[PDB]
């Protein structure tokens, strides 16, 4: 048995885990699980602690239907795309591009919508100092996604565990990677199982690594109409001016901004927006004024 | 089980910032820690470590309006802001800019006034030569300040901690900076968990980890009333001529200095000034002048 | 474990320098010492082993007088200074100018009669090949300079250790760095701790790490009168001529010419006045034209 | 490998037989890596009296480093009569500023590190500077000891932001090690080099005593030509060497040597043809200069 | 019951050792020994055991010298040196430095002439998977050793018994080294009890294990002088040219050489002078042929 | 006794060897063994168990005379080597080289022809998870080897034991090196007991192992007429064209190969000469084709 994983708090997160899996798929109560499958479970994410939803991504639609159609559909309905073997989902999938873009958000979305059991893994669960623990963490890992048949593996920021082979890399993180190519894709074929990768450095994967992400995901800086579609979705269930406020100068004047540097211009302009109700408040302990163009003219640069 | 943490005097200071900890926040006696988490705790920073109030910084009121207004309230005070969910403390935060500003200064004023647990982390309990053992610190670190709710993780001179990833990077080092760059931004959400770094090299830090700060301070150099600011804070409690003194003239003809170098000309004027005090000792301290100020300016 | 201990002679060094330590200064023997702060005991200067006082060294008395009242009385004697704010020893001290003109025997006076425990780290022993390892010694050398609270860490040659930081960098040293930075004022204030480095390149210094070192004394080049009193001290229980010997016309005739050159000099003049009584003794005082001889 | 602990085995060995004292002294393994590079005297063929044409040199260079170094009681009066940290033997090539060094060694007979940048450089972190510490350590252990390093201008070059890590750390320890707080015993470290002014102004503190071994003189050419060119047959009559040494102008002793070597082939190539199948005389030496 | 010893063979050998010492001291045959006791004993090395004689130790005459005056004498004749209390022999005997310089050659002299009972006792016959066996062997180890009063355990390659303890230690060894420290220099004083140990990684040693063997012995790599007596040793009763060898010239040139070295050099010498004669003796020239120096030098580098 | 010997097909194999080695040697009858010596008995090599002869090694002819006269007949012919002390069978043997060029086949040879009891041990069978067993199997290692007195201990790869000690060394395998050391050469002399190691990294070996070994035979990559004396001993008994082969050129442009490399390269030529004949043995010209040199240099680069 694994060293790690044996503390009572971890045991727990397990046994949570596993009955959430059991309660979404009622067959995997049949599913008898290895120690090391067991501490791999405390990765699992269930669509519960995920509060992402696809329609809460903007400006990605034709990439979130192409993502729906090429991964979602053939991975979770395989009685449609039986009539071909050429239909299958693909054994691996990379979402790469600058920082922000929502390749996180769409790794959410996969996790909350898709249907498939996730398990969102990172390097302080697979690495361990014992000796062999690791190759036999990443086989518990490879196993258990085989047994919750419909599974996805999730390594954000995967060009550090994909990381370009060396000489001098660490023997143990060596023979990990190898083992993860061998169980990726080698001899025994997984079975419904998909390893999805999100990453910033799409050039520092290994070859062997990239060939087993087949699938891959442009999720580049947004345009104009799609800094539109990012701006609305953050601003939704959010008061806006019915006159003052034009979210088309916003959206065009945002050049070269990410998801990510929309949603804090949109919490800061909210922030000074609403500085006068946090004024109110902090008294006590009316409404927040509705959000204007203005607000967001002083903290853009025209 | 962790490396470092199993040192008596390590494990006496970890069970002092705890004690401090549940101290200050009653409610923090019911959480349960693991050995990781219970090393991670000996970075702690509890209010009664910190001499340094935000009243005691000069030349940042608007910066440190901004800084409350922007950072600490949403942060502290989640109750007020839970009208709108863009109303929320942002995910980090960056004081940058030349050094002796007043970055660490903030930060030290934030570790006593926010109200917020603290944990300044340095990169030498970050690092562990055992394989492995980083991350797990990173995720120790991760996890702890997700059970302290209102964390700020704190990390000094952050330029090298979230310098550019390379191909040339250490393979601890990169998967380090990976599983940090997870933790900060990744499927599971964290609770109220800011990250504020202080830097004099914003441009060495990575892009994507650039990201994670989107709140970033210029703490830039000191104008002149922002030196006037400065001095008269650093002057404070200390003996000054009524009409002999003149600060404006400081203020002014210190042009390109920093509050660091403020610091020393006053530390400088202020030993000058009361070196007959002194060598009466050795065997009252006189009002201070501003030809005094004259004297150790080059101006 | 640090590595760079767990050898006989290198934990032999560490229970001498521990034990003088304690002799010196009876209220360390309470002070309990981590393994890799036992390692930086090794590079713990103690008086006895500085053969050179402050009176050795001349043509610099405005300087030592400037040092002492500003580095030592306020470090050395808190009860003094108590009074104000503005009365603390500074976090740093830059001893910078050109090279052979008396910051390596100011740093010696220093470790020898400031009265502070005195770390004189050499970048060898804190540069470590295993990942991490150097962090940690910088940490446990701040950390035992925090303990032996009258303390003062010296880098000599400090312009190569706190360069100025860049992209080609290794990252080992730069987190080096950054963490000599953090712990030299961070949000943790030191105790009575000031770093102290003597250096020719005050501009290859990091502008940061110069922040960190506010009170800087500049060592230029002597003057005539400098000149003379550095060949005054250089000249002490030596036999010089009553009427031959005329150091003011040394002085000046060395134009532009550093202590170390000084120490040349002299050194020269007593070999070639002493040749024939050193002949004698295998098988003359000195006077102003044997000086002028060697000199150009 | 095998054959660097046997070179330093090789080392210890001879130095434990000149100095029976260092039995008692024991070394790091940097210490054993720098000790590798350590030369002895009978290694060396060259003796003080191979160096013609220098004798004042030779002379100073006996007084100022060879006793002082060697005899402590003499010197002893005065700490001003004690060796320098550091000697420069510096001057235009070929003049014998390296066969300097190996006579220097020789008859000396002193714990002799004739030490390259190639052996301190390293490229693993942190290394090298453990190499310069433990050089700075071996030589203090041995206590008459000399260090050496041919053609130090690239050594100790002048300084710069330009430089890289790890040799600017490398040279900031040597500096430090030099001449520091843990004053250093009887250890000084010799340069040969022909760009003095390539050598930063802190390496030239560290070099006080300097060496120009400058164009030999028609007088001092004479005498490389009478000391290099011993055991060999001469006709009286016919040789006449002030002649030859007033022809050559401007001439360097490596210059001198190649020179004589060439005159001497060709004296002895008849002889070589007969084996397979004559005294030097002025024509010889005058055919061969233009 | 030890659960060692339990053999036939090893039960005759016990007898066989234990007559021995009888003979050899006959006040032993009052002493009455336990089961665990019974199993040291077979670790005991009598001195007929041994063909070594401190003659056939070349180059260490000033360490063999001193070894004697400072170790032999006061432990095995302590009425001459009753006098003072400060003339009684160390409590243990350090044996350190490079291999093949004599270190076990000085252990065996001391097994065959010191006359002091010897107990070569090795980790194998320490080491037991039971619980609290390998403890009870080294108590019947020490109290065999106060039993026959004038004794000497020797531990080659201490370094490992006496390695610098850790907490990643073994249990059992961590409880090892502690009796062994206990019953080394504890409450109940040993008497003419001495634990002499050779090692090549004296660093590798405890310091509370370095601490109780106070005397060191520095067996370094020979000298020119030193070696020419170790090869005048190994070329005793061995037939050399008068005219013809040179054994100073052989002395200087095998430069950097232990005494195994030179121990294998002269047998590869010998068989290179002596073939003649072995291909003789294979047909069934006379004599075997003197040694000469060139015998030497084609097996040298030189 | 420890868990290795109480398997039955390993008892089986013990046995028989056992019955090998009485019938080999009959004055093996009156010789009884330990439990622990009954487990090290099936690592012991037959010589009927090798098919390697010492003629079937090419281009080795002055390192076999050498290792003959230097190592098996001082072993195996004491009476003849017993007129003078210094022509003993060296403690140890080391073959050392580049790999493929035939320390492998010398050490087969060794064990059919050299007459010597073989013990082959790998380090597996040494290792044991329990606490002291393997201090205990190697004892009773080498007092097999003692009582079977001229023995042959020989340990492929011996690199990976043996190797350079280090702090960072298990507490289990630092005492198995000890151990091996002091039974190696310590107080109690061995027999005819003699350790042969075969290795590539030679300067991974131990100074203090390296010593234990000062017979040294530097198997390298064989020369020109070195590779023509392999390609002919590795030819032999098979058809070859007397006047189309000209085994001199082959043997010329195979520059760099090691004996491993010729049989490979001889192999595939066998084959593409006899793959018309093979291909008509399984429909099933009808005889075997004699090799020729253009189906050697097809397969090697002029
Ligand atoms: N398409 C989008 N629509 C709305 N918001 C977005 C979008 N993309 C990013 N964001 C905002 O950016 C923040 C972070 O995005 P995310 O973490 O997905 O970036 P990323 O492209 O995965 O970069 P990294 O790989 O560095 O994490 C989210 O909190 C979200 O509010
Ligand atoms: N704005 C300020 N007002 C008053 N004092 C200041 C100010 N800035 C700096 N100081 C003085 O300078 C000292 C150090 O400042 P601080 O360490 O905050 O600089 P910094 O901007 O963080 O630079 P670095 O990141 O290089 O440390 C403080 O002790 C403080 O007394
Ligand atoms: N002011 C002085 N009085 C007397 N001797 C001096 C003086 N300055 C230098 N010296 C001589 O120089 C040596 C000390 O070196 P010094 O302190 O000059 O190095 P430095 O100025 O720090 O230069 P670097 O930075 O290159 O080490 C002593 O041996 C001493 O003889
Ligand atoms: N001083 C010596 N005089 C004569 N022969 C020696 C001497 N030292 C070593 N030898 C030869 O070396 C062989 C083994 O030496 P020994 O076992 O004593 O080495 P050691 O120093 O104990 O190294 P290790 O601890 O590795 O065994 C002996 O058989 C002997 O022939
Ligand atoms: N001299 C030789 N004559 C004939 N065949 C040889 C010779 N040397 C090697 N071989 C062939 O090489 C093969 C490999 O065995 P070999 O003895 O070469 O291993 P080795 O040299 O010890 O290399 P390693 O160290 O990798 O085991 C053998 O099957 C043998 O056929
Ligand atoms: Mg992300
Ligand atoms: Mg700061
Ligand atoms: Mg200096
Ligand atoms: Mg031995
Ligand atoms: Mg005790
Ligand atoms: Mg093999």
């Amino acid at each position: 048995g694994p060293l790690s994983g044996k503390s009572r708090e971890s045991k727990a997160k397990q046994s949570l885990q596993w009955e959430k899996l059991v309660k979404r798929s009622p067959a995997l109560a049949e599913v008898t699980l290895d120690a090391y499958e067991r501490t791999i479970l405390s990765s699992i994410v269930t669509p519960d602690e995920i509060n992402i939803t696809f329609q809460d991504i903007g400006g990605l639609d034709p990439l979130i239907s192409d993502l729906h159609e090429s991964v979602i559909y053939p991975l979770m309905m395989p009685e449609v795309y039986s009539n071909s073997p050429l239909l299958q989902a693909p054994s691996g999938v990379l979402l790469y591009g600058p920082p922000g873009c929502g390749k996180t958000m769409l790794a959410k979305a996969l996790a909350k919508e898709s249907g498939a059991n996730f398990i969102s893994i990172r390097m302080s669960s697979i690495m361990d100092k014992w000796y062999g623990e690791s190759n036999k963490i990443v086989d518990a890992m490879f196993s258990l996604a085989n047994k919750l048949q419909p599974c996805i593996i999730f390594i954000d920021q995967i060009d550090s565990f994909l990381r370009e082979r060396s000489s001098t890399d660490h023997e143990v993180t060596a023979t990990l990677k190898a083992e993860f190519m061998t169980l990726w894709d080698g001899l025994l074929n997984n079975g419904r199982v998909m390893i999805i990768g999100a990453t910033n450095r799409i050039n520092d994967i290994d070859d062997a690594f990239l060939r087993r992400l087949p699938k891959r995901f442009l999720v580049s800086l947004p345009g104009s109409d799609q800094r539109y579609k990012i701006l609305s979705v953050l601003l939704k269930d959010t008061k806006l001016d019915e006159d003052e406020f034009d979210l088309q100068l916003i959206a065009d004047n945002t050049k070269g901004f990410s998801g990510s540097d929309l949603k804090e211009l949109c919490r800061e302009a909210a922030l000074d927006a609403a500085k006068e109700y946090i004024k109110q408040k902090r008294q006590l302990i009316l409404k927040i004024r509705p959000l204007k163009t203005k607000d967001f003219t002083k903290k853009l640069r025209m």
